[PDB]
């Protein structure tokens, strides 16, 4: 069985490149080999690249084109569909500078004044039919005609992909192939469109510590990350260094989130990542587009150790928790 050359192999960080069609269409031997490679990637790096996924390259290109049209909207039009609450987790956001006020404590005035917010904007789309949380869609006029149908379409295709990656994890684990289905069939996921504007390289010297997206771990089961060719995504190695996650054409970068890490009793890794300047020298960095589809267990799901991830009960690291409650706590914290 032929393994691909690793997508990343640096400083102890080995991110495998895996042909997903071999899980979806292989004979039983190839299917199991591929599933095990998928799992093993999650257990070690917490990240994998997938190629030959069921989402077609020209549709993905159309989705990026559609997202680029949204972000070209005037500022007033984007704020109209602004992010509201952690409970909804839907709409437009652009991080601003914190302000010094009467309430501010003198100890951190220096820090507030010197802080540099992430140079990015985002628009988040949840599933259409979640009770009490409608998506704030922009008006379908001119270039945004077709925006909703395209993004809903993409949402459902990523939703299907999530279900399939979890099946690969289950197969790799040697548990029931369909174990995760009833934990993820609702599709309580979040489609985050990202635009990192063109920025002069010097902004990064004027604001030291300035990034495009701050270091973090994702919250959910897995995240499907579709990046353009610009570069800048970095993943933390076992040795504590950020390593470039080079774009590879027509791949999806897939990482486990904090909930899956906990769910798996820490047999699966949720790995710190960030977006910085592209590794390339240049006076101006062009606009960078990515799309992060955050996958989650159903909000109603109760999360406790998956079978086969511990031997004795004393090996269980975590109390069971409700999935929905956990996520709102992560989203509301800041
Ligand atoms: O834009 C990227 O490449 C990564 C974004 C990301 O990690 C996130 O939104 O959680
Ligand atoms: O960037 C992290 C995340 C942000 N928003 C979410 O809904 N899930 C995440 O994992
Ligand atoms: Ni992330």
């Amino acid at each position: 069985g032929s393994m691909e050359k690793a997508a990343v192999n640096e400083d102890g960080l080995v991110i495998p490149l895996i042909d997903f069609s071999k899980f979806l269409e292989g004979d039983e031997t190839l299917k199991l080999e591929t599933a095990k490679a998928i799992l093993h990637g999650f257990q070690t790096a917490g990240f994998i690249y997938l190629k030959n996924i069921p989402i077609q390259p020209d549709f993905r290109e159309h989705v990026f084109n559609t997202s680029a049209k949204f972000f070209k909207l005037p500022k007033e039009k984007k704020l109209e569909v602004g992010w509201t609450t952690p409970e909804a987790n839907r709409g437009y956001s652009a991080p601003g500078r914190e302000k010094v006020t009467q309430l501010t404590d003198p100890a951190e005035i220096e820090k507030i004044r010197s802080a540099a917010p992430d140079i990015k904007e985002s628009y988040e789309i949840g599933r259409e039919d979640e009770p009490g949380h409608p998506n704030p869609w922009p008006a379908e006029q001119d270039d945004l005609v077709g925006f909703k149908s395209t993004m809903n379409n993409f949402f459902d295709q990523c939703k299907a992909l999530h279900i399939e990656v979890m099946r690969a994890i289950a197969v790799g684990m040697g548990i029931d192939a369909n174990y995760f289905d009833s934990f993820v069939d609702v599709g309580d996921n979040i489609l985050r469109l990202l635009h990192y504007p063109a920025v002069k390289s010097e902004v990064f010297k004027i604001n030291p510590g300035q990034v495009r997206a701050g270091e973090h771990t994702d919250y959910g089961s897995i995240t499907l990350l579709f990046q353009d060719s610009r570069g800048g995504l970095q993943v933390k190695s076992p040795n504590g260094q950020f390593i470039d996650a080079t774009p590879i054409e027509n791949t999806v970068v897939v990482n486990a989130g904090d909930l899956l890490a906990r769910w798996s009793n820490d047999t699966i890794k949720s790995t710190v990542h960030r977006v910085v300047e592209p590794p390339k020298q240049e006076d101006v960095h062009p606009p960078r587009y990515s799309i992060a589809y955050f996958c989650n267990p159903n909000h109603k799901s109760y999360i406790e150790a998956i079978p086969g991830t511990y031997a004795a009960e004393s090996e269980r690291k975590y109390e069971g928790i409700n999935s929905g409650k956990y996520l709102v706590q992560r989203l509301a914290a800041t």
